């Protein structure tokens, strides 16, 4: 379709200035797993949601910007601590690339062999963030929608676009199952997915780490196989 290849790694536009990152790692019982990403230009700046699984995978997503967009990224925003999303983090530092997550994240990230971002982020009880602690995010809207997918998962819109990111929590509307569990909240998950979809009502593009993107079916079909857990 419109998937451009560069080395390992697979780069689609997604609007004028969105582009969905995807990197694969080797699983047993899953063969070469994707995770998605984003890449947003805002006016004379990069920003990038999640890292590759790898720091090599990383470099490789700073080597795409380089090429296509010769921009600096001025920050990255990383959705949970689980190596999808945070395995890259030496990379963003050693390119001096200002890095963010939820602080429970933060706090989570060293004993799942992650290095930590250097900012947190909170939330209001709202799940919104508290805008002074995402200085500079332009389009970004950070949404924490409850734990689900794991206790620190968030999500982010772009402001301007059609567009809402789900990452590990969201999955697509044909999916058979919701991925590995094991630090899930199976009580909250399914409340989390609709508070994610309530927060974004106007989003028609939902992407997520682990599907194409998708209709708000993801949604719908994400929250009702959640309902299973509870
Ligand atoms: C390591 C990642 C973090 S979200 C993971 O758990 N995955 C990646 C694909 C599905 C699921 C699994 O192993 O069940
Ligand atoms: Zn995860
Ligand atoms: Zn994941």
């Amino acid at each position: 379709g419109g998937d451009q290849r560069f080395g390992d790694l697979v780069f689609r536009q997604l609007a004028p200035n969105v582009w969905q990152h995807t990197s694969y790692l080797d699983m047993p019982g899953f063969g070469a797993v994707a995770s998605n990403g984003l890449i947003v230009r805002d006016g004379g700046r990069v920003l990038v949601v999640d890292t590759a699984w790898t720091d090599d995978q990383t470099a490789q997503i700073l080597n795409w910007i380089k090429q296509e967009i010769n921009l600096p990224v001025a920050l990255a925003v990383v959705t949970h601590a689980h190596q999808d999303k945070m395995g890259g983090m030496d990379a963003l530092h050693a390119a001096g690339i200002a890095t963010y997550a939820n602080a429970l994240s933060n706090q989570l990230a060293p004993q799942e062999g992650l290095v930590a971002a250097q900012h947190s982020l909170t939330f209001a009880a709202n799940g919104w963030v508290e805008p002074a602690t995402a200085p500079n995010f332009g389009p970004l809207k950070v949404f924490y929608p409850g734990p689900g997918h794991t206790s620190d998962n968030i999500t982010v819109g772009i402001d301007g676009t059609d567009i809402a990111f789900g990452g590990c929590l969201i999955k697509d509307s044909k999916a058979k199952s919701l991925g590995n569990l094991g630090d899930a909240d199976t009580e909250h998950y399914a409340a989390s997915a609709r508070a994610f979809g309530a927060a974004f009502p106007k989003a028609s593009m939902i992407v997520m780490s682990h599907s194409a993107p998708d209709s708000r079916a993801a949604i719908t079909h994400t929250a009702r196989m959640a309902d299973k857990l509870r």
